């Protein structure tokens, strides 16, 4: 299972082959225009919003799949082809795809004819450039016919798909020089428009899909391509097209290069109209004369570079594995920044159509990519902070875009205003910028309710401390952390939902799970209450997280694992006593990190069962036994076939959480044989069997009960990576942001020598050097600083731009 | 323009060249299992409710167009094509296809090998049926293999379009001898699945798409058919399929028989599972063994045959013209039936997405369909009233499955509630049947509120006349009629809704077109008040109806025709004054239907004005001039570009109206060349202009502004068939049923001799010849009954099941 390999001086990921297990895909774009693009040119481009501003058209589930995208067609004396490969499919010379760090190459050959196609969205730049060279490396000379092609979307997915009755009537075109613009609805209250350009004259074009292709024809042979020539049809209604035609004399040795460009524009109300029906143009020549040559889209390359690069370089590790370096170094930073900007609108499985993003999933995000924007980051907490409800709740779906709650979905899944807290405790940690607990931020989005972040945060804490259940166990409403746990719901419609419709008064199902994460962010809303000066609060709130913690050890332990809820019967989930669902893996994650049952051997005990039970070679599952029947009772969870999703499939995401609890019980040969088996370099050898990107994390991999064991689901949009990174990276090596600095607590394998690690924190740089002489796994014996023994494992705080040198001997 | 011809003595459209300007279709099924199909057997079917129980995929605006249906493959020594020409394309030595009364045949050949199936879905049974024919035309022996292929949807069209990150786990199969069983989700919460059978032995099979097509292969060259064997596949999760393959050998001359079903079936909850994990699949089995051979799918089709000639035989037409006879005696009121059986659901232009039909659709397509089935519309008729608001509004949306109206698309649709009179007189002049006026009827589905459905009508009646405007004229609120004139919304934003999302008050912006539907419904108020015995307040709706037909002669008469409308500024909408926009079609044809400008020539002048300004050779456009620009003031109708839909487009519907206004002012040959003007059978001979099914009306022809003039969109399900039907049948040909019995007072063109109709009414049958010797348009001059001059020209009611000589002379 190798259809590529890594390319770590270029950052980048080959595909040697363009039949992969599944089209894998790479995200072009930063702030406001964005891309989907495949390993074949195949996926399509948005503005901010992939609901509302889409520009392409993109079919899922599509048979053949990953068909349609930014098609460039060669046609040679008859013979045509394309450089992906894709959608024409006749056999190549040679093919090479490279996905890199915002953008994507492809090169193909054919009959002598290299082509070779850039794709990447410029920073401050509203359009995706598309750099192609083609070159003739045959012994005769060539005269050959270049064509492009994309299809254009109605600017609303859903209405793109589904009200044909009014939009087959509504689709309008303007072309002018090299350039097509598609203006559908422009007339009317829209003021936006899109446009297709190439930076050469043309010798024909095309704007009407069914002049282009033909009705009866696909993508794989349109019949202007066949023909050899443009129709020069222009749009009127239908599917609006865009198609340059360039034709094309190459001497032997000889290349050409071209820049298309799709390009966004918005006008001003008062700025639409060059005349009466001729819309302006003005800041389309103005975008297309940015990039009009070679060297100006190479400008913007080398930028692009730059800025992923300086992005990347606040956490740089060394060691012996060059797999692990380039999964902390490269890939794993790379997908925290994407999901920064991307949310959870689009992806191959994402069909984009969706209004917003878990309240819980920005929060966890936020403990990924807090090292690498932290300003960013605080906007972000403060932007989350003012959608939370006066009684401490949230609502579930939370609106970058807007910036507000999703009302419509309700705000009783009782696990969310903890993950407010955990967000903004590992941001004061990274920064140390304490005043973001003084901003006044208001409520439910009102201003008229504003009161402070830490008001915010105390009330996210006391929702907890209200709503217990009968054993002292939160309640669990709709769902926790695990969203198909609905054991409140006893839905038996088949149309009904199961997190958002209740059948249950909801004051007996408790969740332990969030009973360990309730202890777990305790400690740090009670060290930020003693920096406001509120010392009763504080020991008010650690009476709480004590009661919570013998409650824990009272109700919530089954012997040798923790429980995992319990129902609106009030009986056991996740019990031994139970016939199927014996042990949940999210229990003991955050039990552990908690530090409950670490003196008496508890935690331990839960570990190895966890190991026991739960272990495949492909990950952990979610639990065990996997249902074999529904239970009403339980909710979605068991409406899966076993081994699929929650029922007993693997999620990297609480794969995480017990790599973390392994390294607080010091374990950290455990800890790194389960980083391991999930961990996208080091599962690249068997692509083939988890079938998606090799590059990313994936949200879920098929578990031992299912007959595709192995195989990933749900790529490239997930939290996963946000906690991965922090467990690897601060809990395996041990470099750990902390409230007066750089705490180092390595919880390593034992036969590791040592490592390397240069973190930039608060204003300096550190480079830490550990040391594994006497072979131990925890402990740390001696940190030196700038030549000087120090006193803990707290680093002093410079921030004066400079370098430190740091030795850490372990033992 | 012909790609086929009419087949009168089968009763069937025959298309003759698979290559159609559009995939034509047409309709199986009566009561419960409906499947859309095309002329190449692309579509799909679906149980009652195409977005909520869809039963096979179709992927709507694809490329190339209609790819996904009930797909043949006759594979012969590497050779493979299919009998529909699609998916595969390659050449046949013969094709043809035959749309019928609810059934479609598909006959292929090629290689000496020739295969007709026959689809249809029998009466009093949930699943379609496919009769196979393969028959040995050449010389030697020859060994095939034949491959079967559907592609299920997971029950639920919009998630299964959308929620891929859930449902690429969901989809469960069951293979069994020779049947394939689609049960996702069945485990959780369905009780029903679906099922493809074939009622012989077979050599393999298939259920994954991913094993039978291929990842990157598309429905022309699956590779287990490009194999010639079956891979064995069992799905799980992702796209569940239904594959079967036979070998099979013939020698020259034979032929074999082969019997395939899609099947339905729903299964009680305590009788789910024949074992653990095992469906119950007793009633399947029965299902199959009702047609496991072809003398019992013959006996079902000619019963079908059998059931369709009696809906068609309630009126029959002979004349000179077998255009008209075509039109009138089979596809009108096939149409008609079947958008009962389908409301406005699913067509190639309806994605089946949306969750109902209009109310006055509801009630406009009885109109068309009551003399075909009375009883059925006697029930249609209150639950439609049963819908109805206390204050006499109604949901602008029905729902006919829950028989309920939509609380969240609003009631404020000022032209709705009158509809609900004209059907309700429309049904008891059909059927003389008084009593449904003292049903008990519930007001918002609530049987508190109940009262008599003559009280339903009243407070229609007295919700126009409780709203009038300044100038005495009905308001307009959100719209009427015309959906797309909104005089109340001033929208400035995309995605906002033109008719249920209004700005302004609503108290200044009138309806002309509403003040003569309701001058028009008057008369049937008025009557049926006076059967209810109640003078006083028959009187009182009459001094109503006076002063409405006073307000339209002084505020709705533009000069030389009737005003439109007038908007929330009180300015005259469709005046000479207007720059564009100068004339509208609605306000003519129900102003001159109600008598209003007969003795002065007003009406006159007003349909001249229609013949100067509106006239094309493809129909009357909708308005002229054209608007050239956005109207915030007007709405919806302005964001079109010129000649489409309601900016000056082409509506048959509307189209009819004028028809029957010729009608009255006495000019027949008008009437008649306004009908063949938009009637499919005299269109035929341009079916590349219309580009549509040659046999069902369109919604939208593009008007004269436009650059396709001529074409056509949103075929197949409409409202025009049955207004259209009325304006022939009963006010060109005169053939109209009355309170008292039936009327006959033709309206025809001058040089036609004579013609005859044979008329099934109030339980007998009138054998109407009607002569012409004098050569006029209107007047009759004489009715003979049984040989009997009678006096009038209502026909006496005998209810006798006999039948009953009249002889008309016109003059």
């Amino acid at each position: 299972g190798k259809f590529g390999f890594f390319d770590d001086a270029n950052k980048e990921y080959v595909i040697t082959v363009p039949r992969t297990p599944y089209p894998w895909i790479n995200y072009l774009g930063t702030e406001n225009f964005f891309s989907l693009i495949s390993n074949t040119a195949g996926g399509y481009s948005f503005y901010r919003d992939a609901r509302l501003r889409r520009i392409t058209r993109y079919r899922y589930n599509n048979v053949p799949i990953d068909m349609g995208g930014r098609y460039f067609y060669i046609y040679d004396n008859g013979d045509f082809w394309s450089p992906g490969w894709s959608p024409v499919k006749r056999e190549l010379e040679s093919y090479e795809s490279r996905h890199g760090l915002g953008y994507t190459k492809i090169a193909g050959k054919r009959n002598g004819i290299k082509a070779e196609v850039t794709f990447f969205v410029p920073l401050n730049y509203n359009g995706e450039v598309q750099k192609l060279i083609l070159k003739n490396e045959g012994q005769d000379k060539k005269k050959i016919t270049l064509f492009s092609f994309i299809e254009f979307s109605l600017w609303n997915a859903y209405d793109d798909m589904t009200n044909f009755q009014r939009n087959f009537s509504t689709g309008e075109v303007e072309i002018e020089g090299s350039v097509i613009y598609h203006k559908t609805e422009y007339r009317e209250r829209r003021n936006h428009y899109a446009f297709y350009s190439v930076n050469a004259k043309i010798s024909g074009f095309d704007s009407d899909r069914d002049s282009f292709i033909g009705l009866y024809n696909g993508f794989d042979a349109p019949q202007a391509v066949v023909n050899g020539k443009s129709n020069n049809s222009v749009a009127d209604g239908w599917a609006p097209i865009a198609s340059h035609s360039i034709e094309i004399e190459l001497n032997p040795g000889e290349q050409k290069e071209y820049v298309f460009i799709i390009g966004y524009v918005e006008n001003k109300d008062e700025e639409k109209w060059e005349s009466k029906g001729v819309i302006n143009k003005k800041k389309a020549y103005e975008m297309i004369e940015q990039f009009n040559t070679v060297e100006k889209v190479d400008k913007a390359f080398e930028e692009l570079k730059s800025y992923w690069n300086a992005l990347l370089s606040k956490y740089f590790l060394e060691s012996h594995d060059e797999k692990l370096n380039r999964m902390v170094n490269i890939w794993n930073q790379y997908q925290s920044m994407v999901t920064f900007n991307m949310s959870r609108s689009a992806s191959y499985f994402e069909s984009g159509i969706g209004r917003g993003m878990g309240f819980r999933d920005s929060n966890q995000d936020l403990l990924g990519f807090v090292h690498q924007i932290p300003e960013r980051a605080r906007e972000r907490l403060l932007d989350l902070a003012a959608t939370q409800l006066e009684d401490g709740s949230a609502y579930h779906q939370y609106q970058p875009l807007t910036k507000k709650g999703n009302n419509e979905i309700g705000s009783n899944f009782n696990d969310d205003p903890l993950w407010l807290i955990l967000a903004t405790a590992a941001y004061i940690k990274e920064t140390g910028d304490y005043s973001i607990l003084k901003e006044q931020v208001p409520f439910n989005n009102d201003p008229s309710k504003a009161d402070t972040m830490f008001e915010h945060l105390t009330r996210s804490f006391y929702h907890v401390v209200n709503n217990l259940g009968p054993h002292g166990l939160p309640l669990i409403g709709r769902a926790d952390w695990n969203d198909s746990l609905n054991l409140n719901s006893f839905s038996t419609v088949p149309d009904e939902s199961f997190q958002t419709t209740t059948s249950k008064d909801g004051k007996v199902a408790e969740s332990v799970m969030i009973a360990g994460m309730f202890v777990f962010i305790g400690k740090d809303y009670v060290k930020l209450s003693e920096y406001m000066g509120l010392e009763e609060e504080a020991r008010k709130a650690q009476q709480h997280i004590d009661a919570m913690k013998e409650a824990i050890l009272k109700y919530g332990y089954d012997g040798e694992w923790f429980l995992r809820a319990y129902d609106d019967f009030g009986r056991k989930v996740g019990s031994k006593e139970n016939e199927e669902g014996k042990i949940f893996i999210e229990s003991q994650g955050f039990s552990v990190m908690a530090e409950i049952g670490l003196e008496d051997g508890k935690a331990l005990k839960a570990l190895d069962s966890v190991k026991k039970y739960l272990d495949t070679p492909y990950g952990l599952v979610l639990q065990n036994p996997a249902f074999t029947r529904y239970y009403i009772e339980y909710g979605e969870i068991s409406t899966y076939p076993p081994g699929y999703k929650e029922n007993a499939g693997i999620f990297s995401h609480n794969n995480a959480w017990i790599i973390s609890a392994e390294t607080v019980v010091g374990r950290g040969d455990m800890a790194f044989d389960y980083y391991r088996k999930i961990a996208p370099a080091y599962i690249e050898d068997v692509s083939d069997i988890h079938k998606l990107e090799p590059y990313v994390y994936a949200q879920m991999v098929a578990g031992k009960d299912a007959k595709r064991h192995g195989e990933a689901k749900n790529s490239w949009l997930t939290g996963t990576a946000a906690w991965n990174f922090v467990a690897i990276s601060q809990w395996i090596l041990g470099v750990k942001p902390d409230y007066d600095g750089l705490k180092i607590d390595p919880s390593i394998p034992k036969a590791w020598d040592g490592y390397k690690v240069t973190r930039y924190f608060r204003g300096s740089t550190y480079e830490i050097t550990v040391k594994n002489p006497n072979h131990v796994s925890k402990g740390v014996a001696k940190i030196t600083v700038d030549g000087n023994e120090i006193s803990g494992n707290i680093l002093p705080v410079f921030n004066d731009g400079k370098t430190h040198k740091v030795e850490v001997i372990m033992g």
